[PDB]
């Protein structure tokens, strides 16, 4: 048994798939009161954007995903074709037969991260200004990985503050925010570190971009001891990008170069989750200072 | 369309039609119009919080295959060796197509937020005196591309939904009829509520339509956004007979396959329905919806 298997009572119920559960209004009051505190910490200036679970395939494309992480991808399908087809689809599964070879790919994917969307946009409105743009963004997430820890689900929140600018910008947002999120963890009164990273890039040339990423320090995680302190659950990454979104859609800083960006990702469901592996279920014994900050009367 | 000039500060493009970003406004009226219906949740009502994705062999057995073959969104993934995955890529990068690949997966975008509750509910045993009373949440999704901000492929749904008996499904019906439009009335909006039909794919589909419009399976609850001769269903109730029960085996507490109903609220809709009415100035909103929203 997993060390976070007892909490699922209490916070979740199954789907029929692993990975894929209905939130209780316990596990949900909690998700939404971490949202409002990420909320509470929004920088002047922000511009605050909410994501819908679909995004544009050729953009997801565009930016690369493909040749990064193509077994995590979840595309839309449907069955496109003419109305004798569909007709035909639907008697084969009234037969006991398999309709899903009349299925063909959408121009959607679901959204693998919630900045992604976010780039096009800020293309779209010409030059930068001085010091860049900054966005608050959402999504309902997904990543094809299947499994039964609760800590790694395939749809999950995620909640982003993303700084499009100058290499400079990104980096004192990228420092500030290191500091102010593990300021935010130590409230919430989690135990944690924060390490240097990777992403979890496919295949063997995967490996490769992994070392190369992590030891050009282009992402840093908050680690929360889970199920041990030896594998630790990444609740939240520090991501500086370069210019790979800059190049990409033709985004222009301030300098007229390419601009750089970078973002702080929360994961709302390992942070909720994190929250009822640490203090419990019963909220009414989490501590005063905790259920303060999440403006649930503190005593 | 009349609901064009809206887009701006509700809606940014992100290149399909009918999948939009939300800005900050339009967000937070959605989130008011969310409180204020859980307001209204009576009690002994289970909320549950569904993703955006469910079990594709619960939504097979449940029927929405056999009547909205072309609405439906699946999900597929590359589910092949490193050596295939790899190959699919580099047939991209050689100006290819990588989707020869992609096989489904065991997942489907929701395309109402009920479907998962049912299988929920039957795991539970024979059902209490007064039946089960359920608040269900999700962003849903439907394989309908449109230019209109009243016609979208992804958007929220907010349903409660009642299993038991008919005699519980009935008084359920009843009262969510008097409770939505009296929702609708607080929120200032002009409605009528009628009789209605689901959009049945193909010729077949059509009768099933009529069918359905001459009983009385569907209301719903219809806003002029465009015109008065074409108005928005915003909210419906749908009954669904012992379709739910017999599929999952649910037996209300008579040991009889139960019937279970539903109220379903367009959160997408409903907003795009308010800043419609009021305009997207919120000080400018009667101070009766800016109360009731807790704008004031
Ligand atoms: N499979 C998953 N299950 C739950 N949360 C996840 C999953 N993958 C990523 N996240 C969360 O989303 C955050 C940003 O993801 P990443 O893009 O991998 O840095 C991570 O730090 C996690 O907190
Ligand atoms: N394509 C759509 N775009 C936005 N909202 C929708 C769409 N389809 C349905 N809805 C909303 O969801 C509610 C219930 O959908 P239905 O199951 O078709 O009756 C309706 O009352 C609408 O308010
Ligand atoms: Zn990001
Ligand atoms: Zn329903």
């Amino acid at each position: 048994a997993d060390p976070l298997d007892h909490l699922a009572d209490k916070l979740f119920h199954s789907m029929g798939s692993d990975g894929v559960y209905a939130r209780t209004a316990l596990y949900e009051s909690i998700v939404e009161r971490l949202a409002a505190l990420i909320t509470s910490h929004r920088e002047a200036g922000t511009e605050a954007l909410r994501f819908p679970p679909v995004m544009s395939r050729a953009q997801l494309e565009k930016s690369g995903y493909l040749k990064s992480f193509p077994n995590l991808l979840g595309c839309v399908c449907g069955l496109h074709g003419t109305e004798r087809e569909i007709n035909a689809a639907v008697s084969r599964f009234d037969a006991g037969g398999d309709w899903t070879t009349s299925l063909s790919p959408a121009d959607l994917v679901l959204s693998p991260a919630a900045c992604y969307p976010v780039y096009p946009i800020a293309a779209s409105r010409g030059p930068l200004p001085k010091g860049g743009l900054r966005f608050d963004v959402a999504a309902d997430c997904f990543r094809r990985e299947p499994s039964k820890h609760l800590d790694r689900l395939q749809s999950f929140r995620m909640r982003e503050y993303v700084c499009i600018g100058t290499p400079d910008d990104v980096s004192d947002f990228r420092e500030r925010w290191m500091v102010r999120a593990q300021a935010i963890a130590r409230d919430l009164g989690l135990t944690f570190r924060v390490d240097y990273a990777s992403d979890p890039f496919f295949g063997r040339v995967g490996q490769m971009k992994a070392v190369s990423q992590k030891q050009q320090q282009l992402k840093f995680e908050l680690l929360i001891p889970l199920r041990s302190e030896e594998q630790p659950t990444a609740c939240m990454s520090f991501n500086y990008h370069r210019e790979h979104f800059g190049t990409t859609w033709g985004i222009q800083d301030a300098n007229g170069e390419p601009a750089h960006t970078g973002c702080v990702a929360f994961g709302m469901d390992r942070l909720a989750v994190a929250m009822f592996h640490t203090h419990g279920t019963d909220l009414s014994a989490w501590p005063a200072k905790v259920r303060d900050i999440l403006g649930l009367q503190p005593h």
